[PDB]
DNA sequence: GCGTACGTGCGTTTAAGCGGTGCTAGAGCTGCCTACGACCAATGGAGCGGCCTCGGCACCGGGATCCCCCAGCCGCCGGCAGCGCAGCGCCTGACGGG
């Protein structure tokens, strides 16, 4: 098709059990079972952070397609620079 | 010390994942044309310097809160010690039995 995408409940794609593994590569030892929804909109709240300058990068560009080159970009404006895509 | 809820484990089950199409959108590049920003020479007046004088603020002194504190004070109530007592089991009568 041609029209329309996937736009609903796509927050609960990050499973309970793909943040309790994020979680042990920090080596908590035990979590309760609370914590769960306040991550995932702390992970949002970053992340859309990310995603609008990243889109207005594209845009002055007058491209479609978002780049990683882009990425990396706002990722420096915001602090965390990333090793292994550009430069 | 209490207790719940989160780790551990088991048993479904399902959507990720793989491998496979098929497409065209959009990025990348080229050709070519234009305009627009740098450059140059002049010009004057906006901005910056130098004085320089009042009053906004500083300072004071005084009077005005106003929270902060707390013993006063009582109410309350429960503990507590004393008192009156309710109930029972035994004590002990009433009266026939032993």
């Amino acid at each position: 098709k041609r029209h329309r995408k996937v736009l609903r409940d796509n927050i609960q794609g990050i499973t309970k059990p793909a943040i309790r593994r994020l979680a042990r590569r920090g080596g908590v030892k035990r979590i309760s079972g609370l914590i769960y929804e306040e991550t995932r909109g702390v992970l949002k709240v970053f992340l859309e952070n990310v995603i609008r300058d990243a889109v207005t990068y594209t845009e002055h560009a007058k491209r479609k397609t978002v780049t990683a080159m882009d990425v990396v970009y706002a990722l420096k404006r915001q602090g965390r620079t990333l090793y292994g895509f550009g430069g």
